[PDB]
């Protein structure tokens, strides 16, 4: 059982926080200026550990380059850019097996439900799955509708319909945007069923305070917990904050 | 002959009723806010079992967390969503080879004809039909013509060149649209010859009523059963009128 | 030589008929309405035999239920709908391998020459050469030019380009569309060189006289033979025709 | 060194003539009209021995039904037809190691610089030369700019460019369109280095002079030879013209 | 390590100079006429070694024919031409395989981040990538952000989007454009990591001078040196400046 493995490395304490690092091609630098030492993946490691979270995703480039075996790995097997401007697609740069000699307890992959490409990801993620399978690695799927008739990404019904395709795809564990509230977004981690459900973090918010109040929502409707990026590291006070939320998360008390 | 072999699991009684339950990725989970027990798989298993019909329809991702071999399954290779906007397409998202290993009787695969994408699909299908000879395992085409010159899918023209197709193509059985009539709908089942037609139950009928009038014309034009998804388990009687189907069926 | 085979097996008398039945794909069951008959294909098989015909031709589906060995076999491998609308194009649902285990004697592709496509079918069309040779089984092509700069598909021109494609290609045997008349389909017959040529019957003639005068043209060109379907059983005297065809083709 | 190879072969007298035959796949059967014996294979293989001409190039149906080993064979893996609207794309019908059993003693394949499907010609043609290595036949690339920012495929700059590019591919030899004068058909040759450059002989020139003027300048310009279809079996006195050409290219 | 032997390899003084010669798929001979012994590899091969350069960059069909070992290659396994007018990409016409048998110390690879065709490049890098450790043969990415949303292909934004994606996707060099100052340079050799970055050299410069102040702040800006192509060998006195160009970053 692959989410039973998943649970046991990235959410030992019940509940799981993982620093998330594939910006530099999702986004590319520009995402770093805000707090320089955030383009230098060493520092991206000292802050997963210091914090005490359960994992960092990388890309095959930085594993390969950076990964030292300290926190455990996700390896997000595809990525694109910003830059690109067709129908929504992202196909894998790296295999399972590669994975795997890299240094991963996870892969990751991204689909985008509704676009004119979706079926070129379907596609190209049964293979993925049945390597993870093989080589008896967890499947993490960020499941991210857009384009076709997506006009709204974090509307209550998008987010539900992704945190279910994700399941009947064959995803062990999953990453989806926030819907803003507890209540609707209790609809899609039910919809999950035996799949754990993490809030991806999104742009930086105006304050903490309101991370926090986002982070409580999703812990409320019984999701796993998050796989953060800008929101812990785009921070000049980053590791302060990371400690802030491992207590929200692992502490699991009322704000 | 893996149509035989299909009659054997899915139609001891000389009728078959599969549950279906491909719709989490075809349409979303608004499917599921009629009635919320329907959104959990196991709910599902026991509504077939209980209920006393013959197969149900998932997924990989349900099939590997939920199956438990109690009802037999037919494992549903393609899927697509409602999201989608393009020339209608569903790819495989598993194989043959990994629906024996999750305990499946039967694959089942859907077409569009008429698609600008039905070529990427018929491409496909050859190699599942392979496969399906391969490791025994009779094919089951959802075939529902969609895209290109189709205007109405349920004209009755459509629906026998949707059966046809599936003929044509090896399906071992197959499921089509109903026509709305019984006598343009014996028309579909003719043409289909050897392989055993199911009416797909289709949106939930304003009527318990209605829907059984539906399956009486569908019995009355020959077709082997049904393979019903909303208009059972999007009602919050689901499993008494279960029963009422399977008595009218069998 | 695959020609020579060919040639053993389906013009064993000198000439050839070819009872076509991949209708049922191609144009769909609107096709059986004139003889309904003609929508089982146990009948087609009758028909093919009672007539002393050369062959038949059937899509994988058809064969796998309903092919008996009693007249030589011809697999179309690929076949598209009427309901499809882009650059035409159609794809192998079946492998050379498969046919062959099917009890086939040659297998049949068609080309659309000028289509957006023709690359993807070209390239297929290699693959499906190699595994012929490769399995001693005839290759047959259905060469007809479509899409692109097709604007008359019967023009003499395109019907001569049709053989050529088709033999530089390297099909053992072709069937293309008839110009008309014997003098501009005797050069389509003469491009082939050494690839013998078989006339498409095409759609169903006003009266059985104006077809039987197309096959004498086809016969007075050099042409082996037909390659018949909707001319035969798409009428209600089908046998009686059938025979006054091997008449005056044998 | 398989350029090596392909001159031994095609070119043993140290200048080569090509019969091309791939027409009735590229242009279809109207190319035949003019001398009817034209659309005989094996016409065409007695007028290339009874001429004296280095080798024949055929698709594959072609050599398979007709080739008899008479003269050497280039086998022609792609063709498209002049019917096809779309951006200019030419695929492989058969592959390097059905084109051995077929008794060739080269392949050719045709290029489109420019195409918006540049990319699948390219793409392609890596597995062919990769076979052609394997199988140690020659590789001849048919180079033929077409589709993109093509206008005019004569231009120097184009035809030059042609030749580069078949160099950097790996081609063996070559062949491009003529530019209709030596000086700028010689800067051609030379940016294609150390691969022997062929002539694409073309539609059937108003007159006989005029095709042997071009040939003249084509030698002149330092290229090997012509690769000559229609220049050829388009004439009524095919064999007395295909004699004339070997005069002036092996004299 | 490939980072570490790459450096070994081409940058044993500390810092690199690599003589580019694909020109010839990617601008035609036009680059040569300036000075035309540019158009013969020889006259390349003789440049890089009078001049005291690392190494220098040939497509396959350059290296086959001309390659002697006296200088190490970097053999540039993708190549499109300016004829080309859609979404920029540019495939492999070379096996990393096949590289190895040439004599390369190292393969090359364009990627277009960007491009309605990043997506086929980013697949086919990928299998490069996997093939470059296989044979441990260092893996350089040209990184050259064009189409979609890229309209100044030297902005400091888009240059550090290059540098960045290279090391993203697994290189062990990269070779980006200049943004015209060390200030915004530095920040895209900073988020390159541990992953040496060279400078594209660009169009031949107005004067010497002027390419001269671009490599000393490209030095400045803390790279591992140049990629020059043009800015050498379409000068007349393409050795003179070569070798006050090994002076400089040496
Ligand atoms: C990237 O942020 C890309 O997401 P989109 O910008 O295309 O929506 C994700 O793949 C991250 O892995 C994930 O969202 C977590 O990072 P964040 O900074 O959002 O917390
Ligand atoms: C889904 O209903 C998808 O069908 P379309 O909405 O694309 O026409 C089918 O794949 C079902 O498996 C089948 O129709 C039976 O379910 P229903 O709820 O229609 O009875
Ligand atoms: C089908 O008739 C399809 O032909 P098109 O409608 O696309 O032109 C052919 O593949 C038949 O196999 C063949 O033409 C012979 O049958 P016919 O009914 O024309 O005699
Ligand atoms: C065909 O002529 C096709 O060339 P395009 O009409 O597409 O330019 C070539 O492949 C010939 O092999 C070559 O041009 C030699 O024949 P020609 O008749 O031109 O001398
Ligand atoms: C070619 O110059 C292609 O570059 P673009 O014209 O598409 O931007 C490069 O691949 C060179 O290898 C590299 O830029 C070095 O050559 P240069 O002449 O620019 O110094």
């Amino acid at each position: 059982n692959l989410t039973e493995k998943f649970l046991r490395i990235f959410a030992r304490r019940g509940k799981s926080i993982i620093l998330a690092y594939d910006h530099g091609i999702e986004h590319g630098p520009a995402d770093f200026m805000d707090n320089p030492d955030s383009a230098d993946p060493e520092y991206i490691l000292r802050l997963a550990r210091d914090a005490g979270f359960d994992g960092v995703v990388f890309q095959r480039g930085i594993a390969e380059k950076y990964y030292d075996g300290s926190v455990p790995l996700i390896l997000k097997l595809n990525g694109k850019t910003t830059l690109y401007n067709g129908e929504p697609v992202s196909v894998a740069n790296c295999s399972v097996e590669e994975a795997v000699s890299l240094g991963a307890s996870a892969v990751g992959y991204t689909i985008y439900p509704g676009s004119g490409f979706e079926w070129k990801m379907f596609e190209e993620l049964a293979r993925i799955k049945r390597d993870a399978v093989k080589f008896d690695l967890p499947l993490v799927v960020w499941s991210f509708p857009r384009g076709g008739k997506v006009v709204n990404e974090t509307a209550p019904e998008i987010v539900a319909y992704a945190a279910r395709i994700a399941l009947e795809l064959g995803s062990d564990a999953m990453k989806i945007k926030y819907t803003g509230d507890p209540k609707t977004f209790s609809w899609a981690v039910k919809v999950a069923g035996k799949v754990p459900v993490l809030m991806s973090g999104g742009p930086k918010t105006k304050t903490e305070e309101d991370f926090l109040k986002q982070v409580e929502g999703v812990l409320e409707a019984g999701a796993l917990g998050i796989a953060v990026g800008r929101n812990v590291w785009q921070r000049r006070d980053a590791l302060k904050f990371a400690r802030a939320l491992a207590e929200l998360v692992y502490g699991g008390k009322k704000l």
